[PDB]
């Protein structure tokens, strides 16, 4: 219950549709589900992924990659999830020491673009790797899933799952 | 009603989805500070402390115990796992078949007919799991509330890092 | 009689036509080598490795500049980023269909006759999905850490070689594009 | 002068002694790029990559022996499973202290005497964590999915050849071993 809040409002304001993470979650656990050979779980897990993709495309709006470039079917893929992505040489130096604490400051108060910059100028970068979610397509896949569980085809049920999985698009994109 | 979903799946799969949970708050905070959201990192980080504060009685039952592998002297968790699976992708009779009886099997929780039945047919699944040090995970979860109430936003983010290099990745079979 | 190896010329050939650096991909093997051999007790191997990393890195600026991702949008430094490797990305359901069944053999005949635009979008339309991962090197900054890397590896700094070698591959960006 | 390029003895020699098997991990890399090949429309390219995969895994079995994962427990499929690749998992909370500072420096003065495991144990009690992730290749099943991709692609059945050496790809276990 906490969890949720805190994730959602953090994720919120990360334009990071946690959501559609959980629903992408749920299709991961669905597969182990079926080879465990749990089924119930599995319709109860894909059921959930259906019931969150379900919620209305104005809400996933704001979640909406729209100059997405690396589409592998014309649809809308939302930020589903991200992540930092780092590099330093891990040696200190006192111009490094400079450079995290005018950052830090800066971080402080909401100067993103001076934080990293200034980062980024004492050779410590920082980017955001960002997880993209055909929303349509994942729906559809989800769907058909379902409809093979019901069939008992559980085996099949896994790879269009698979395929859903496979579908996230990984990008990089600079912070600010 | 993904909270209730997720905890009652995951609880029957030996998974702590509660170790999932607390890692994507470490990692959404460490998002949040670099977007300037000190307050936010915050609410995650102590998220993150008030998950891995369960007891140990509750968080033994996900423990594993016969991980290879360890780089700290620590009970190792498994919070998170997923399925390898490889096959060919061209269809057969002989594969068909063996799909369709492997289904039946795992309709009735036969979980160790199926997976044999699908590896003689030359279709492999296995386990990847994912293991997260307790003790160690909640030391650097506390370590870096204190950095962030000090303002040491990078240093925080770095001990947080840390925190997530020390997910041990390993893979088992599912029987 | 079947090809005998000849791995360094075939990758070579095929990465060039695909506007890959392979060059750039053995320098970071090399470099990941190196972290290996250093946690084994193998300082000796390391300092080869990272001398050959050294070696690859230093060809000239010229020759790299082909696979320079010259648009490159998620930069960590201001830098050359050189397409290093790369590699593909395929989602489809697993379910056969008529129409699936169709356009595969569609766009087999396509991609033999070199025609990769119709062939990715005839598998696109059918719920075939393809696009390109790309692993982006920093060129200028690589260069810095594995010559950094050497004269730690003189200094008998090897944990702390190791990490500036640890930071070079994690300077490496992931992106991805579409085929064509 | 500084070592000139020789990638592929160097880092054989080194993966030798790490048990390693490069010719593994270079057979997969010639995979990745048939895949990549295929979908750039050239075909062409794709047979030289495959055939020069079954060049190096055609290697006698002697030979894949010294890098046979014996006790490997996560196996999909019966098989020897060698280890084909490896790279440092590491952890740490990049604080420095005196304590820490004294524990690099020692393990430092262990590696630069061939001493692995007093090196790993003064890291590890000093907070810094460093594993090894292995990537395991059935070596049966590969050599196998390669000539079935080989077959495809003669037949002109690219994307299907394309999902076998997905599938081989996909069957690269993965593991995470002590370094000691
Ligand atoms: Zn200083
Ligand atoms: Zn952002
Ligand atoms: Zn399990
Ligand atoms: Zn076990
Ligand atoms: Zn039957
Ligand atoms: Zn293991
Ligand atoms: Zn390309
Ligand atoms: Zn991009
Ligand atoms: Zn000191
Ligand atoms: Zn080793």
């Amino acid at each position: 219950a906490a969890t949720t809040q805190v994730q959602k409002e953090a994720a919120d304001v990360l334009q990071v549709a946690v959501q559609g993470a959980n629903a992408m979650r749920d299709i991961q656990f669905a597969r182990l589900a079926l080879f465990h050979g749990q089924p119930d779980s599995a319709k109860k897990l894909t059921d959930d992924a259906a019931a969150l993709l379900a919620a209305d495309d104005a809400s996933w709006a704001k979640f909406v990659k729209t100059d997405a470039k690396a589409k592998m079917i014309a649809d809308r893929y939302v930020i589903i999830n991200a992540s930092i992505a780092l590099s330093e040489d891990y040696v200190a130096t006192p111009e490094k020491e400079s450079a995290i604490q005018s950052a830090n400051e800066k971080l402080a108060k909401g100067d993103q673009k001076g934080a990293i910059d200034t980062l980024r100028l004492a050779g410590i970068g920082v980017i955001e790797n960002q997880y993209l979610m055909p929303l349509n397509q994942t729906r559809k896949a989800v769907a058909q899933s379902q409809e093979l569980l019901k069939a008992g085809k559980y085996y099949e049920a896994n790879l269009v799952l698979k395929g859903a999985e496979e579908g996230i698009v990984v990008d990089s994109e600079m912070l600010v």
